[PDB]
């Protein structure tokens, strides 16, 4: 280095570029870089945070739709992100619901998770600001290892709250006594006392490429008893119908480890973020169960929602 | 013989080879000597006594116990640290294991990791190492959140297996249940096919100050009763005599998740990273049951270990 | 124009830019608009204020104070570096200018050094940087053994011109005899043929804690006198006030032997290397008189210095 | 590094080679590095004093001419070294000065010290011991700059008090009037105070080969009086005649700053340490005029100074 480390090297390109306008060559050599260092450098400041990027204006989303979903669902905060057909949907996604909440997180508050790839790619993005504003974190589901994404890479100096057990339970006798444990006991109460929360919405009509059954918590064959059920998605493990409401007729209801979505309706502000066509159906359905207050999709997902 | 006896001959060469630097060639016309008698006396000089070669450093001291370690223990490596005589003692036990574990991981290898300070200081420097080389983690027991402060502070796209259930369940019964879910089993399972182990030692003469009862999973008068009934030190939880010998009539044992420390002997390389003086005769007993056949600690302990 | 006005326009390629990464022409098509629309209304973007990049560091006010001393005073290179916010303000003050001076000089050169804790320590850290790249050594004034902690920290083999005398004489003229030794005024000659220059920056207002005080060249009695004749700060000795004026009614400056502010003016590269916001007031005033031409310092410090 | 300073790199492959009797080549890979830089550290070890090399021995030096020059000379202590043909004299018997000087000082001690090749051999190879022995250091005579061999290649936490003068004033009011001011009169009584001194030997005999003259501190003209005047080597500056005392009619004797023969015998231990055959008269004429009450010198200087 340079005496200085990354973080300062960032901001000194950052510096130049934006403040000095220098072509990224002007100020390879004025900070003693390569060429392809500094590139790469100003590119790792946006992914990180260093860089942010404000867009200030009533079209940051997609105006109309997002009037729209507000009206329609009563929703107290939303957010749809303009459509871009084949990219990583939680990757853009995770951008528009970090800056979501990054307005809507006070210093020092509690922050309810949920797995998938849709929140470990929002938590990636606000890694930085939890630091800052010391957001404290708290796994609403079991699971561990499905939250290291997030977590992971995160700064070791921040309150992470893990529900110590498994995501499901062989049993609904073996879910209710590790619901028991004081280990266990404790981070559930935790985290139906969190300020905001943030959670994926998985569809019965994503079949075999549902976070859910590619990540073996759920088999194929038990997809299909629930679909036939006539369940639409689900939140944590949880499945409801088209109308909003827990299908009471699924075993693993009873076999998950983790606050119900009953007492996840405790948490004040109730963000899902979710993105897709085909998941279009069961994010409606989670607006209306109340599941969630807030929303963040893309365009597409947001006009199919509005449509059927 | 130019006039002088042996002795005077000795002290001449060991002159010239030491102090002066000749080649033993230049040194055997000087004194006129044939070549192979020179180097025949200098042979005899550290033989008799006459030429003693002494390090001047504190690090000499180490050295020492390195070797009585490595004879009276049988250990495969050893690594002995300057004492509370220089600054950070617990600091610097971190860096010790964590450059002992890079000469023993190779690319892509497993390696098991358990809780504790001394654990978790090692695993931060060690972060980028398991990036950099692949290295895969798996935990020995249950806690899941002890982990955090550790593999919290490394990189994301790193394979990370943590055990989901806690470090101690409320009954002996609930353990063995949890110890059969597959999403545990399977950790494991996974945790005896490591390659490396790296383990803290905790002392029954630590008290209060024990991270075992620190932390909560052990009662002070569990603490106290576990003393009495013979134990001197503990590794995951898992209690020993001064011999060596896990203490049987024990119930903590039986309501531990996580690996017994008979399986643990099936890892090749275990390496414990302890010091402090009042953790001697547990790691000395540690070391006499083969719970670990690798040793970090520092100077005063080592005597100390060494001592009794 | 797909519906959509100029403001929503820019909203959506700023987030195509910035939040997806597209290149200037791959949200040409995706708007449906000509490359050339694409860039202009980018550009119109930040100009009317819709894009804002900030850089989100506590390093960003360094920059921006680096920025107004830079701007407010003739200053060549400046280094503003977080202040007691930070860990080690002190310390850290030796490592910048360290690294100010490793980008001043170029191998074989002259150093001209003073004397004072900041200095010593910057002497210190470049200890490396003065070996590899043969850097010659002069001080610019009278003291020897007030040099001894920073030289003393460097290598025996390197070219360091100390000036045989005191610092000061108990009277002008055994200054001005002291001056006229050629032993001493060869010292001088190569002092001011220096290609960069190192000093600290001693204020008035520091009282007993002042170096200049502490070491015993001055009692308290003289210090304040010579606040009271108007003087603010000091460097190598030689008092100015808040304009830059070197005071002249005082007494000390005519025993002094070494080079006087007025010939420090022929080094090229004058950097001065000051912290702590009680010398403010001085620091501001030794730039005013061009006493130096480069500033290394605090936030803190810098601030006040802009405040006032 | 290995995780390691040098300074345990160095003890590690001494403990390897020495302790061990491993090649310089096994231990390469041992420690993971170059057969190049084994053997580096190895000669770096020898020359710094962490690898302390000890001949027992009555032979250690030319006990013979040891035990004939301490009773006819009467001195305190006695070191003649092993001869060498072509060879740098001073940095032999520096070697040897250092040893002596090793148990003849205790902890905490002042040791006075003169400059020239010859002392300033034995600083360097005294460096380690003045550290951990914390020796503090003192000069008898002005100069400055002729001390920077020895002291600037030393630890800069030890005290080194330094005579803020030069050696020799250009008059001799001049020179009074320096050894009257504070700083200077201070070391001067610091000096007397010494509890050991070390102090090289100018013969009138080595001509334009002086160190005397080679430094530019007395012209060779002068010197050329000097000898007519009848004197055979110097102290300090200070000459005298074969009989050992200071010849009274040259000039320069009294524009010397700094203790004067007759002061510096008031310390106890007066160690000279000087080589060659042309010094012969000027050491014997040192020993008779009671300057020093030790010596170290080597073989072929010990036969011609008993000879003659
Ligand atoms: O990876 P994603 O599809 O964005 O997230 C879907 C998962 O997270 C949701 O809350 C449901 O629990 C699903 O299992
Ligand atoms: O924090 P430390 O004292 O270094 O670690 C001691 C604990 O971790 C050890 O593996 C044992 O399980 C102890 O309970
Ligand atoms: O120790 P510091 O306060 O940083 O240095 C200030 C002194 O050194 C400066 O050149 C001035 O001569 C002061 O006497
Ligand atoms: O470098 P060396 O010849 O060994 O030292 C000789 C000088 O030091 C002696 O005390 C005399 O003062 C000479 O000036």
């Amino acid at each position: 280095e340079q005496g200085m480390c990354e973080e300062e090297q960032v901001a000194r390109i950052a510096w130049f570029y934006y403040h000095d306008g220098l072509t990224q060559s002007e100020i390879s050599d004025r900070l003693g870089l390569t060429r392809l260092k500094v590139s790469r450098l100003l590119e790792k400041g946006h992914q990180s945070g260093i860089i942010r990027v404000q867009i200030n204006s009533r079209f940051e989303g997609c105006l109309e739709y997002e009037t729209q979903l507000r009206r329609q669902f009563s929703l107290q905060h939303v957010r749809v992100i303009p459509g871009l057909a084949d990219a990583d949907v939680g990757g853009r996604l995770g951008i528009g619901a970090a800056h979501m909440l990054m307005s809507l997180l006070q210093p020092q508050q509690m922050l309810a998770i949920g797995f998938g790839e849709a929140t470990m790619n929002t938590l990636q993005r606000l890694s930085g600001f939890i630091s800052s504003q010391q957001i404290r974190l708290v796994t609403l589901s079991g699971g561990v290892g499905s939250y290291m994404t997030g977590i992971g890479q995160l700064n070791a100096a921040c309150s992470v709250n893990i529900i110590p057990a498994p995501l499901r339970a062989s049993s609904a006798d073996i879910a209710r006594t590790l619901k028991n444990e004081n280990c266990v006991k404790d981070v559930l109460l935790a985290a139906q006392a969190a300020d905001v929360a943030i959670v994926g919405i998985g569809a019965v009509s994503q079949q075999d490429d549902a976070t859910i059954i590619r990540s073996g918590y759920i088999s194929q064959g038990e997809q299909l008893m629930i679909g036939r059920k006539g369940a639409v998605g689900d939140i944590l493990g949880y499945f409801f119908d088209a109308k909003g409401d827990v299908v009471t007729n699924i075993k693993i209801h009873n076999e998950l480890i983790g606050l119900p979505l009953s007492a996840l309706k405790t948490i004040p502000v109730r963000v899902g973020v979710a993105g897709g066509e085909n998941k279009a159906e069961a994010i409606a359905a989670a607006m209306k169960g109340g599941y969630i207050n807030a929303l963040v999709t893309d365009q597409d997902t947001a006009a199919a929602i509005l449509r059927s």
